[PDB]
Formats: C-alpha cells, sequence, structure tokens
C-alpha cells in the first residue's frame, strides 16, 4: 500500500516557537503537523519528506529542515523547522509512505 | 513497477508566463513537462516531486514549487514554478513512481 | 524492499574539491557518500534523493544539487555537491530505496 | 492483488461431451467453466489450479483433469475433464490467481 | 508475505467422526487442523489448498476433500474429509498464504 | 515475481525404481525432475505443487505424491511418487513459485 500527501505549513508567523535540541541553533520555530493515513498500515511504513515550496527571506540565511520525527503504524508526526532571523513566507513538504 | 527519473527546467529565461491561480502571485512563471512513462501503468501510480537542483539569485527571494498536477496511468503533468521578480538559473525535479 | 535513510553533509569547509564536469561551472566541491544498504538488494533498486536541510549564506546565491551517481545491488554513491563562491553551513538528503 | 474461488463441477450427468484433442483418448466429457474476476487486472495473472474435491466410481479408473485453457485480464476458462468409462460424482477445483 | 506449508492427516482410524452438513452424505470423519502462521499477517491472507498425497482403498470410492473453512489474519481451520465406506491410508494438503 | 508451469509425469513405466525413505513403503517409483525457472530469482522462492492430472489402475490403490524435495533461487526439484502395486498411467503436476 502506498499513500502520498502534502503539508502547506504557510507563514512562519503562524508556527510555534519550539525549544532547541541544537546547541548552536537559537529561536528555533516549527510548524509540527499529526498525519494520520487514509488506509492504516500494520507495520509502520517507509515515510520520505520533500520540500517542494519555498518563499524565504533574501535578505536572511536560507534555514530550512522538512524533519521526519517519527512513524507508527496510524501516521507520523513531521514539521517545517527554521531558526535564527531566517523568515519563511511558504513552505510546503509533500511525503509519500510504503508498506515494506 | 517503479520508475524514476529527472526533470532539468534550466534557467527561467525558457519557461513561459503562465496566468496566476493564487490572487498573492503575480508574474507567475512555469517550465510544465508532460513526462511519460516507460512502461505504462493501468491504475494511475503514486508520484512524489522532489528538487534536486537549485540556482537561484541572492538579491532576490527565493520562490520555488515543484508542482504535480495530475497523474494519468500513462504519465503526468508537472513543473518547475516560480513567481515575483524571482530569478532561477537552474531547477532540476527528480521524481519517483509507484504502482500501488 | 524498502529502506530509508539520511545523509548529512554538514558543512562545505569539509567538503572536497572536486573538477568541474559542467564547463559553465568552477570551484565545484563535494560530499560524496557510499552508503550501502542494511538488507542487500539482488537488482539495483530505484533510489530517490530529497533535499530536507539547507543552511545557506544569503549574500551568495543558492547553489545546490542533490547529485545521485550509481546505483549497484549493494548500495549507492551521492553527494552534496555546490560551486563558485556559494557557502553551505548545512546540507542533509534523505533517500529512499525500492526494489521493483 | 490477489483472487481466489472454488468451481464445484459436480455430477458428470451434467457436463458436455466435447470433441478429443487427445487421439487416444475417447468419451471425452468435461464441465468447462468462465470465471470472471471480481477486481479486473491488468496483465493477465498467472492462475494454479488445484482439485480439492473427488468422489468417483472405484470400479472404473480414475482419469481426471484440472485443466486451464486460458487468461485473460478478465478472467480465465478452466474445467473438470474426464474421459472413457470414468464416472465422476462430484470434482471442485479450487484457484488462486495473482498480479505478476 | 508469503508462507508455505504441509498438512499430514494419515490415517483415517484417528480422524474424528464430524456430524454430516450435506444431507446427501453420512459416516462424514475429519481430520481438522488450526494452522497458525509462522509470521502473523494482519489482513486474513488469501489461502489455496492442494491435495498432495493419497492413499486410498480401491474397493470402495474415492471421496475426498480438502475442505478450506476459515481464514484470519493470524492462521486457518482446514481439514482432510471424507465420508461413506470411503478408506483414507493416507492424505496430505499442501497449502499456500499471501497477504494481498 | 510469479512464474508457474507444468510437468506431465506421463506414465510409469517411464519412471525410475527409487530406494524407499519410508520403512512401510516397498517398490517407491518416481519420475524426478529438475525444473529451471525462466527469470532466476535471488532469494528461493515459495513453491506450491498440485496434482491436477491423474489416471490410475482401479483394481489397486491409488498411492500418489507430488512430492517438493528443495527450492533454490534458480530452480527446484519435484517429483510424481508412488508405490507398491498401484499402476499410474498418467500424472500432471502444475506448480507456482512466488518471491516473498
Ligand atoms: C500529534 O501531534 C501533537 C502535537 O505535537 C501531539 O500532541 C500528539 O500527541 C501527536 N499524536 C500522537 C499519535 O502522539
Ligand atoms: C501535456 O502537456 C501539454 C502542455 O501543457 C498539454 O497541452 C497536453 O495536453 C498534456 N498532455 C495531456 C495528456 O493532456
Ligand atoms: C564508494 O565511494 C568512494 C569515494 O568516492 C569510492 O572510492 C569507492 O570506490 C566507492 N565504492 C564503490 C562500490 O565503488
Ligand atoms: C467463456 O466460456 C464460454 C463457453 O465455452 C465461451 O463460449 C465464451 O466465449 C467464453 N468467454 C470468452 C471470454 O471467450
Ligand atoms: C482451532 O481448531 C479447534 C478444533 O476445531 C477449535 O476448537 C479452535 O477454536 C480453533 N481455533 C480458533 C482460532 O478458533
Ligand atoms: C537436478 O536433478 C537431477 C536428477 O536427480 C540431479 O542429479 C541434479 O543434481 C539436480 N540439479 C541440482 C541443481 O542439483
Amino acid at each position: 500500500r502506498v499513500q502520498s500527501g502534502k503539508i502547506n505549513c504557510g507563514d512562519d508567523a503562524g508556527w510555534a516557537k519550539v525549544p532547541s535540541d541544537d546547541p548552536g541553533r537559537d529561536n528555533t520555530r516549527e510548524l509540527a503537523k499529526n498525519i494520520t493515513f487514509a488506509s492504516p498500515y500494520c507495520r509502520p511504513p517507509v515515510v520520505l519528506l520533500s520540500i517542494t515550496q519555498l518563499d524565504v527571506e533574501q535578505s536572511q540565511n536560507l534555514r530550512v529542515i522538512a524533519r521526519l520525527y517519527s512513524v507508527s503504524p496510524t501516521g507520523f508526526k513531521a514539521s517545517c523547522y527554521t531558526w535564527h532571523n531566517t523568515k519563511v513566507y511558504s513552505m510546503s513538504i509533500s511525503w509519500i509512505s510504503i508498506e515494506n
């Protein structure tokens, strides 16, 4: 079974401030999302994330991650993640899931 | 059946101006492509797009999309998509296709 | 069989200078990596690369590739690839592999 | 996609006399059936036949075939086949179908 | 996931008498077995039964079934089934299971 | 990958006498065959045997096996197997093979 989707994170004004887990990064923000598979798997599927949209301010550095936290049989937690003085106007992450 | 490929869009001087479908975007351009599968599927495969190359002018904002329009059993329409005063010297999109 | 992973290339000070294979590019650098599949395939799997992290200096152009050189049944060679006066502080490439 | 089923041919009084295609066999009879897959394939599936029931007269020889004539993407023609003075009171053929 | 196996029912002296569920059959006996998959499925697999061994008394009729009662994700109930004055010295049933 | 086939053993006059491996059986004969897959597997496929043809003398007992000896990635050894005073005029074994 193979399922796909898209996560439009949008502007980072709507993102939440989260506490840094990398000592070299501060002001870490993130639009986290809990995606739920249409047809649940039984064993957690292999998931790939892909950044398919980007709108980032040119005066400051491009700092972006498409972070994949975890994958259960039922869904997964992933996020658009930026930090420092980066400004993200728009970030979308397409994803895919395959059983095994 | 799993098939893969790469779409080298190149410079955006060669891209076509297309009419905006987002009210907040103007001067929308796009290198659209109609990809045809080597071995045709019968049911449309799940397709994932991935931006694997980028060459973008630093003086203006990074505005890029890897837009996936549609997927038939026989192929798919996707594009490199930029807008406003963004300059893209180079954009390649790797893709993958899986039956179900 | 489906396998996944992540290649953290990091800062490009640690990358090697490699000779250009594109006449229009100079000062080409690259963090090449030889990934080996946990469970070896017998026929080379289809592999997709995806840039899931980016930290790039804003004063100079964003020049990055997620280059996929080759794929054997046993593994694959891929790299984070930049050139000219681009500065990459961070680049991670998530990948996926599927038999056929 | 994998589909299964069962073909209860029953008594051979209800079977049709068909013309022999083997010179050494006469009085060839056969309960032919045209099975149609619930979910049609696109490429013809590999089909296996299996005799899972038998009720045959002991005074004469056991002559039975589970003959698989053809396989389209949409279904298949198979039959319970006996000949000479064999008497079949009952013959069921379970089958399986797999894409490829 | 595909799993296989074999059910040696042996002599029908060791089989249990079970009550007939077909009005035209009496003295119905059966060696029922509850098979459990090594690697459990999550959705019940499609199962095919196949009689791969037979030792039957020639003075009386060949009456045998390879009956497939049910299939759960975890296993299945099947049996060697005979009736009337048939004598089975030996009956083995090979089986196969496939997810979907 | 799924492959199928048929093994027509024919008359048991052409079968070889082989030494018994069951103490209760004598005069054991067998038409052994070494089948080779058209498209070789890499891991040995799961193989199911099925008797789809039978022509057996009624005056003596039906003693038949569809014996599956071994399965390599490249093929398999199986046989039509009878013993004692059983006479087999005809025995065909259909088979199927699936990767995993
Ligand atoms: C989904 O995400 C939210 C937000 O972080 C979290 O609180 C919740 O526990 C997640 N769901 C699961 C399955 O844990
Ligand atoms: C492929 O793309 C072109 C350009 O947009 C379009 O005109 C054509 O209709 C497309 N093909 C299909 C299958 O519609
Ligand atoms: C893996 O990468 C290294 C570095 O480029 C290379 O020398 C080596 O030959 C590669 N391994 C294989 C399988 O060729
Ligand atoms: C199905 O079987 C019948 C009976 O032999 C035959 O006439 C018919 O043509 C078959 N259908 C197809 C698909 O040809
Ligand atoms: C397995 O078979 C036995 C014997 O008929 C039966 O009692 C038991 O309930 C079966 N197990 C399941 C899963 O029901
Ligand atoms: C195939 O069968 C023959 C006859 O028994 C045997 O001699 C031969 O060794 C077999 N081939 C393999 C792969 O061992």
